[PDB]
Parts: C-alpha cells; structure tokens; sequence
C-alpha cells in the first residue's frame, strides 16, 4: 500500500447542513482555509460563473457554498468518503459538481488554463513534496487566476500530545524517521509531514505566483491555540 | 533610558579581516542575513556601481564586502560598537562609506528613491512595529530595487531558558507584559519582540513589495538549532 492510500483509508475510517446551504443562497456565507478564521470574501472576487477547483477540499464543506454563489465547481480528493459526502450534498440540493478521485502528489488531471480559482485548504501536510503541486496549480490556472491556500508549518510537529516540550527534530518525516512514524502510530495519524516556509511559500514563488496576502491562524483547540501561537498560514496568490 | 537605548547598550556591552576583504575584492565572498546560511549571490545582482543601504547591518561584516565588490554603501545602526567596527575597517582599507547612527523604528534619514538595494539582516526582533520600517524601505528604494531581509519569527520567543518547553503566550512583548520583560532581564536580553508572518511577510506586501524568494534558517547554536528547527526567514523582494 502507498502511503497516500494508507492516509485515505484512515480518513475514510473517521457535510454542510441544508440550513447553511440555504443561508448561502440568501447571501450569508463564510468558509475556512484554516481552523479558526474565515476567508475574506474579497479574496475570491465574483464567483458567479467562475470555474473553481477544490484541491483536497472534499467533505461537502466549501464546494456547496461556492456552488450556491454561482461557481462551476470541480472537487479533487483521494478519500472515497470525502468524495461521497460531496455527492450526497450535490444530490440533496440538486446541483452539478465534477467529482475527481486523485492523489495530488501526482500531476493533476486537467488541461492548462482550465480554472479561474483554486481553493486549497489545509491538506498538504499529508504529502511529502509540495513544490510539484504548486507548479501544477500554476499550469491549470488561467492568466490572472487565483490560488487560495491553508498551509501547515513546523510548530505542530515539534511537540507531542502534551503540546509543551519540543521533542522532535525536523523535518518531521515518517517515511524516513522511525521515531516520527512511531509517534503517529500511537494516535492512528497515518503519514503527516512538516513543511517549511521555503516549501509552503517559496514553492508558490518558484512556480511563478505573485503572493498578494499572507495571514496567520491558530489551531482552534488545545494548548497552543490557548497560548495564541500561530501554527497555520492563509495565502492568496495570483498567476 | 528608552528601550532602543537599552538595547544599544546591551549590544555594546557584548569585523572582517584584511585577508577576507581582499578575497572579496577578488570576487571570493559570502555574507549572511541569518545565523547559518550564506545569501545566494544572484539575489544581489551585480553590486558594482549600486547604491546600497545596510539597514541595522553594522559590525563590519557585510558592508566591507559589498564595498570591495564596488557598491557605494551606507550603513545604519543604533549600536555605537557596531558603528565603530565599520569605522575601523573603513580606515584600515581607506574606502568611502556613509556611517549613520539612527533608530530604525523612526523615519529613515534618506531621500525617496535613493538606493538600488537594501540589505536588512536579523535585527527587527529588537523593535515593536515592523510595518512602518517596510514602508520606509519601499519609499527610499528606487523603482526596480531589491530588499533582502533576515527575519525572526515566534518560535525563539515561545520557549524557556533551556529551549525545551513552550511556556510563553503570544505575542512576546516586554513593553506590555511584565513577565516577558522579567524573563529577558534575567538573560541581559533587553527588549526583544516576537513577530508573525503577517508582520514579517505581509508587512512587505502591504508596503508594495513583490516577494521573489523565501528560504528558512536556524539559530546556529543551541538546542533548537541542533534539532534543525527553522527559526528565521531569508527573503528577497523587489519594488
């Protein structure tokens, strides 16, 4: 089994309400790239008629909202259950959505200049190398297209469950380090990877993107969140 | 008795050799924005003939190298001892340099569009508000000019005296929190401040800079360095 298939099966082992979809149709909406903050509405521009890709954004959480606002949406995920939740909500609200099962560690199955916007919430913590994913995002966006990302860092991988003593040496890589794989095994964590700023932000620059907004967020729950420690990045970039 | 004067006296209380300067005249050189890594030479373009500002870059370690390579340099720093090092090298090599004592938290004493490049190594951990400094950098750079920075983050300000446990809630601000001021006063650390990515990177975007390169670095010594934990950013941006 590939580590990506192991991750999907763990996610499968573990959706927007009808009322919330109704609110979105009435103009009342908010989505997240990271655990706490809502994405400023201006980052998306006008979505009516825009082609949107939810990159590892399944579960029937954000795509139903973008669909209610008029976007023609495609959702890519490697978890069958995340994809099933997207289909369940599409059926409940009688809307069309292009559901694609695919591993984002590999080339994306779309043509060049196919999308106006890519919505990529926290998810690349499940893949080892992110630079190739950002180059693919650049290829499939049209000129002037928008990439919005939620991005993990190193801090959450420095600590153990006590969220206090710094115990792990970086990078956190369970493919390469027995100690990191063993820690995840105590909590059924699968294969998760720390990533540096050279990866999460420099990877977008190397692909050609112009970064326009960079903001911080916290975990939403737990000790590091209560201490107001910034553990995630929210980014907007344009091609 | 201001915090900037306190920091300057602590740094004072705490330069390149002739051989190293001559190596630099011969195109054999390396400088740092952060504790460990050398700055890629391509980030500067060709220094010959460029007007360069070392912003809080005193100590006689980088400015003599850029002068050897043909840049016309100004060095700004608030530590008398750091500026003395620049004076000792300039007199030994008999080159021209503009040596300016000034507090970079306040407006910089330069005309708009005056410099081709600003070199800004790790230093803004000693000041509370960094967004105003980036705006001043944008004002004094020529169109098409380059800003190179070494930037501190939050991790170094999370930890106890042994770099073991995460004990401080953010932001770390000794002007506002007695507990933070007391911690530094135990190590003769002065007044240092944590800064977020919204500040260190978003502050460059809000001033008008276009980020072109983002890399990470470590502390160079101590427990977090031995664990390879990234605690600094290296950046290049263009106006």
């Amino acid at each position: 089994m590939s580590y990506q298939n192991i991750n999907a099966s763990i996610i499968d082992k573990w959706a927007i309400s009808y009322e919330e979809y109704i609110k979105a149709l009435n103009g009342n909406w908010n989505v997240k790239l990271t655990p706490v903050k809502f994405v400023p509405h201006e980052w998306f521009e006008d979505l009516k008629g825009k082609k949107l890709l939810g990159l590892a954004s399944g579960g029937g959480q954000q795509i139903p909202v973008f669909t209610a606002l008029g976007a023609e949406c495609t959702v890519l995920d490697y978890s069958d259950k995340q994809l099933a939740n997207e289909k369940m909500v599409a059926e409940r609200e009688k809307y069309k959505v292009n559901i694609v099962k695919a591993d984002m560690t590999k080339p994306l199955p779309f043509e060049d200049e196919s999308f106006d916007i890519i919505f990529h919430p926290v998810s690349n913590c499940y893949i080892e190398n992110v630079e190739l994913v950002f180059k693919e995002c650049y290829r499939i966006l049209k000129k002037g297209g928008i990439l919005l990302c939620g991005l993990s860092t190193e801090i959450n991988y420095l600590v153990d469950e006590n969220e206090e003593k710094i115990v792990f040496s970086m990078p956190f890589n369970p493919l390469k380090n027995k100690e990191h794989r063993e820690f995840l095994e105590k909590f059924d964590g699968g294969y998760q990877f720390s990533h540096t700023l050279s990866e999460q932000l420099g990877g977008q620059l190397k692909a050609g993107f112009i970064l326009t907004n960079i903001e911080d967020d916290t975990n939403g729950v737990g000790r590091l969140h209560e201490m107001n420690i910034s553990t995630y990045i929210m980014t907007r970039a344009v091609k």
